[PDB]
């Protein structure tokens, strides 16, 4: 089914998995390169790879609320993090717009 605003997305790419954070429409914001942070739909992000919506933390964490997640994704839109990509770098950076930092 489509994602939630917010909602965390992990694309099982072959090999290693990716992630994305879904802003709504059939977007997503994530981390990738030329890393830069890109507004892309979902449908172009998971290609032919298998995906899932998982809110990991959420049994732990509480969500931002959801309006903040997205303006804040989107904010970032464009934006070079100083960082590398590896799934634990993408999966940190959508973990920082859904939960913040900590």
């Amino acid at each position: 089914p489509e994602p939630k605003p917010g909602d965390l997305i992990e694309i099982f790419r072959p090999f290693y998995r990716h992630w994305a954070i879904y802003v709504g429409d059939g977007y997503v914001v994530h981390l990738a390169p030329p890393a830069i942070v890109k507004k892309e739909l979902l449908y172009d992000v998971a290609g032919s790879d298998k995906y899932q919506v998982n809110n990991k933390h959420d049994d732990k964490y509480s969500p931002l609320p959801c309006s903040k997640i997205i303006q804040r994704a989107e904010e970032l839109v464009g934006q070079e993090v100083l960082y590398k990509l590896t799934s634990e770098n993408c999966e940190h950076f959508v973990n920082e717009l859904r939960y913040g930092v900590a």
